[PDB]
């Protein structure tokens, strides 16, 4: 089994010649050369079966990318694992290969309007096919959209997705929270867990702010001072969205701020395309139930040279209940996995 930066990848003989890309606290992801395809492929070894938790992020991972197919989301092509689970330690997911993704394309770029518009289309239709499947992504950032020479863009990491939930979408004033902090929504903080649709458009909003300057839009250093950061930028929340907010404490501290300016996009984007900018607002509006739905973005006047409903596909199989693995103890994750994956194994 070859060794890449002091680990092995046991992956067999359909695949050779590794050559590492990122790390992570996932694992490793590294580039290989597949032997059926004849094609590099990318290979990430996972070892999650010590802890629930990383059982129910690799669980969720695997059991959405497969019973997803679409063009702008990034397949499973195979998995490979143990005989059986009392030798099942690693898993290893075989994805396809890309050059790059937008975060590292940021620090060496500018983009250009029309590059930024082309991306944000194919975001917003592999968002329309999640969605569709009522599913939330959780974790839309510049390093899980990755991209090719060709500019085909590929949403990866589901390991925080979950089954869309807006009935018990509450919790209290300053929850914590597991997903990346600057893509945040105000209402993480203020009293939602994140599961329903508007939780991805907020972060989708944050990327298209990124692109047009090449710094993240709101780059809060600790929990609150996110909301610090939305706030100062969109300015103090009308009467209405307070009379939304839900909480006692959430409500209480909004009133207690100083009253703030929105900071006009135009001011924080003076280059940008007027169209972007109308379509930036109503991404990153404060009030979830008032903020733009993925169909209407993708209808919004800046992307209407791509706007194709016909060519947007939807999920047939919908996952119609959650998933429930919050309760499940780690021996009971790793026979789901194991089960899950069963569809790899010769025979
Ligand atoms: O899918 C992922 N990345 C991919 C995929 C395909 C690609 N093709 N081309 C590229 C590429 C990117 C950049 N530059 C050039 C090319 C790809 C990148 C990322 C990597 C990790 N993945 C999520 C994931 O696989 N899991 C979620 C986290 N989970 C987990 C979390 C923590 C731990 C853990 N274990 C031990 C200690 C601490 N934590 C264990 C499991 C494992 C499953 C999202």
């Amino acid at each position: 089994p070859e060794m890449v930066r002091g680990q092995v990848f046991d992956v067999g003989p359909r695949y050779t010649n590794l050559s590492y890309i990122g790390e992570g606290a996932y694992g490793m992801v590294c580039s290989a050369y597949d032997n059926l395809n004849k094609v590099r492929v990318a290979i990430k070894k996972i070892s999650p079966f010590e802890h629930q938790t990383y059982c129910q992020r690799t669980l969720r991972e695997i059991k959405i990318l497969l019973r997803f197919r679409h063009e702008n989301i990034i397949g499973i092509n195979d998995i490979i694992r143990a005989p059986t689970i009392e030798q099942m330690k690693d898993v290893y997911i075989v994805q396809d290969l890309m050059e790059t993704d937008l975060y590292k394309l940021l620090k060496t770029q500018h983009l250009s309007n029309d590059h930024i518009c082309y991306f944000l289309y194919q975001i917003l239709r592999g968002l329309k096919y999640i969605h569709s499947a009522n599913v939330l992504h959780r974790d839309l950032k510049p390093s899980n959209l990755l991209l090719n020479t060709t500019c085909d863009l590929k949403i990866c990491d589901f390991d925080l997705a979950r089954v869309a939930d807006p009935d018990h979408d509450h919790t209290g004033f300053l929850t914590e929270y597991v997903a990346t902090r600057w893509y945040r929504a105000p209402e993480i903080m203020l009293n939602s867990k994140g599961y329903t649709k508007s939780i991805d458009i907020w972060s989708v909003g944050c990327i298209l702010a990124e692109m047009l300057s090449n710094r993240p839009i709101f780059p809060g250093k600790h929990y609150l001072d996110q909301l610090n950061h939305i706030l100062g930028i969109l300015g103090s929340p009308s009467q209405e969205d307070l009379n939304c907010i839900i909480n006692l404490k959430a409500r209480n501290y909004l009133l207690s701020l100083p009253h703030k300016n929105k900071v006009p996009w135009n001011r924080l984007f003076p280059n940008a395309d007027s169209k972007a900018l109308d379509l930036l607002d109503k991404m990153l509006t404060f009030n979830p139930h008032k903020r733009i739905e993925v169909e209407q973005a993708l209808a919004h006047p800046y992307l209407e040279q791509y706007y194709d409903p016909s060519d947007e596909p939807i999920a047939e199989a919908p996952f119609k209940f959650d998933m429930e693995l919050d309760d499940l103890p780690k021996e009971k994750l790793k026979e789901l996995i194991f089960e899950e994956t069963a569809r790899f194994q010769p025979g």
